[PDB]
DNA sequence: CTAGCGTCA
DNA sequence: GATTTGACGCTAG
């Protein structure tokens, strides 16, 4: 009541007295609002609507008394993002003054709580717009308790505030978290916000002496943290993709679909839904009794069919075609806002400390374009060919070459494997038993597949099928006998999942796997195939991350460079560089993400070196390395 | 072999 | 009639 203050609402000294008071508070609570109200506070992530203001409790401890005249102790500041209607003189006083306070709130000294963090930032520059730039939030350090549970138990499907209080807290502390506004009238709604902001500090507080507990408090302060405002970095911008040949490749698409269509329905004799597998069932078994009650549409099925009648081959060729369309064009499309496209970024997403994207999946967009039958010519899809940089400006891409199996190296200590220009195609040129330069890249493309799967625990039976399936156990014994320390480095892995029932990567981040001790022997098999991967592969996410926070500061603060991150593939960062800036910028990215081997400064020291891998160009699928 | 997301029957 | 699963499709090592 004083106990919610609307900074629109303050006089003039308290304003200034009130930035004074964010400066030297204890500690300040962030959460989102809106315009339910509801807040990230969380309702199933999808309060459903845009946002109006944000919410922060300050703790103005967390010396002597402080009273202010125009607050209680602690008061909550409200901030009003929502734009009126109409816009004029005192709204510009209005959202200077917001836009201060939100910029006080992101630089100041002591600890900030918010949940969804990475969803503030984001907001907040929305909100801040060209009014203060996208490295006036990269120092910023805020502590999100969805994270530092997600590095406490990884496995867990991201938790909402509910799930986490009454799990981490001591004792009985709660929440009101129904509320929004027709659901509830407007106090209800604010009393419960104030509520459950000192119940998230609390949570975070508990959560934060866990992490300090499991030596996870040194990777989440290091790593974690800081890469938040990163990823809300790339959210607040976005990549440009080809509208023209996008919709084109559509209409290629589209064609063969159309004539799929006609050729089916001339088979099959009739002019049916071919989409409907129930009436394509009933075609197939209703009408020409394939089966001598019906099976299904499966593919199984259907290439079983291949024979009998010429139904089943356009069926299959049509469903291939469409998932084409649907996935790489029509799904694409769907996400375009302007012509641009940009993926949300799930820091909790995966288990083994490697991030995620939805919205598209840019990290799952095909390296290598694919074939569709242009019917009335030689033309192809490539997907990433239709990401491009604006103009005038060029993609810099730079990437950790072979970094698992550097990783592999720097743990596993193997010398034949140390000893070992680009290194896949020797083991290519051995299976080859060649000169490098005749080995073409679907060689590089099964040979660097091949290491991966049999420095995994793969059987000599995926590996055959990856040819001949005895001779291959032969290829694992010759491979196995080559290095030993790989064999040595797992079985030191496994051993120490089941001394501790976790395991744990380069740099503190575990991986609970308590099924190690399970009675059943395929879980158990299991458990130990995923421990061995997980030190190695969790250990390149933590490197991985660490080469993105350094290279984002590096080009951060820089007068000169203008050089926009713009997505993670896994390995590999890209950023759109403008045009003339690409010789300065991979310099820049150079240096830094090499120099990573001693930052810790020194905690981190790897046997075997850290190569960058520079490549560039006006579109995402067509970069050429560059040296 | 290990991790993800996205499209379906 | 609508809605959620487990295969397989791609991705990254």
């Amino acid at each position: 009541k004083k106990h919610f203050c609307d900074i629109r609402h303050l006089d003039d000294w308290a304003k200034s007295q009130l930035i004074e008071m964010l400066k030297q508070a204890a500690a300040l609570v962030i959460t989102v609002m809106y315009t339910d109200g509801s807040t990230q506070l969380g309702a199933d992530q999808t309060p459903v609507s845009s946002v109006r203001g944000i919410v922060v409790l300050v703790k103005r401890q967390a010396c002597g008394p402080v009273l202010e005249g125009f607050v209680s102790d602690d008061p909550c500041i409200y901030i009003q993002i929502e734009h009126s209607a109409i816009w004029d003189q005192e709204q510009e006083a209005h959202q200077q003054f917001a836009r201060n306070v939100l910029f006080q709130t992101m630089k100041c000294k002591c600890p900030v709580i918010c949940f969804n963090a990475k969803d503030f930032v984001r907001i907040v520059l929305q909100f801040f717009g060209n009014d203060g730039s996208w490295k006036h939030v990269a120092d910023f350090i805020g502590l999100d308790p969805r994270i530092a549970a997600w590095l406490i138990d990884p496995s867990d499907a991201t938790p909402s505030f509910e799930d986490l209080v009454e799990k981490y807290c001591e004792k009985s502390i709660t929440v009101k978290v129904n509320s929004t506004y027709g659901n509830s009238s407007r106090n209800i709604v604010n009393q419960n916000v104030r509520e459950n902001l000192k119940t998230l500090y609390r949570l975070t507080m508990d959560l934060c002496s866990k992490l300090k507990d499991y030596g996870l408090w040194q990777l989440f302060r290091t790593l974690e943290l800081p890469l938040i405002p990163i990823l809300a970095v790339m959210e607040s911008h976005a990549i440009q993709v080809n509208k023209e040949e996008m919709e084109k490749t559509s209409a290629l698409l589209g064609a063969r679909l159309k004539e799929l269509e006609q050729e089916a329905h001339f088979v099959a004799g009739e002019r049916f839904l071919i989409t409907s597998n129930n009436q394509l069932r009933e075609i197939l078994f209703g009408k020409l009794k394939l089966h001598l009650k019906y099976p299904s549409t499966s593919e199984a099925v259907l290439n079983a069919l291949r024979d009998l009648h010429p139904l089943p081959k356009i069926i299959l060729e049509y469903r291939q075609v469409h998932k084409i369309k649907s996935t790489f064009v029509d799904g694409l499309l769907a996400c375009m806002k302007k012509g641009s496209i940009s993926s949300t970024w799930n820091q909790t997403g995966t288990v083994t400390g490697r991030l995620s994207a939805k919205h598209p999946n840019i990290q799952g967009i095909s390296k290598h374009p694919i074939q569709i039958t242009t019917p009335k010519k030689i033309l192809t899809i490539s997907p990433r060919a239709m990401f491009v940089s604006s103009k005038g400006h060029t993609f810099l891409a730079a990437d950790f070459s072979q970094i698992e199996l550097r990783i592999l190296t720097h743990l596993s200590g193997d010398p034949e494997l140390l000893k070992l220009d680009d290194v896949f195609s020797t083991l290519t040129s051995q299976w080859k038993d060649v000169p490098v330069e005749q080995v073409t890249h679907a060689d590089r493309e099964q040979t660097k597949k091949v290491v991966y799967a049999v420095v995994y625990g793969a059987g000599k039976e995926r590996l055959a099928a990856c040819v001949p399936i005895q001779e291959a156990a032969q290829f694992l014994e010759s491979f196995l006998q080559k290095y030993k320390k790989i064999k040595d480095f797992a079985r030191a892995a496994i051993a120490q999942c089941h001394q501790t029932g976790c395991v744990v990567s380069i740099m503190g981040r575990r991986r609970p796997l308590p099924r190690i001790h399970a009675h059943d022997q395929q879980l158990r098999a299991q458990a130990e195939r995923q421990a061995v991967n997980f030190v190695v592969q969790g250990s390149a996410a933590d490197l991985c991350k660490l080469a993105m926070i350094h290279v984002f500061t590096a080009v951060a603060a820089s007068h000169t460079l203008t050089a926009r991150l713009v997505a993670q593939i896994h390995d590999e960062l890209l950023f759109e560089v403008e045009d003339p800036q690409i010789p300065e910028c991979a310099a820049l990215v150079r240096r830094t993400m090499e120099s990573l081997e001693q930052v810790q400064a020194l905690e981190l020291q790897l046997q075997v070196p850290l190569k960058v891998s520079l490549s560039a160009g006006r579109s995402w699928g067509h970069l050429v390395p560059l040296q």
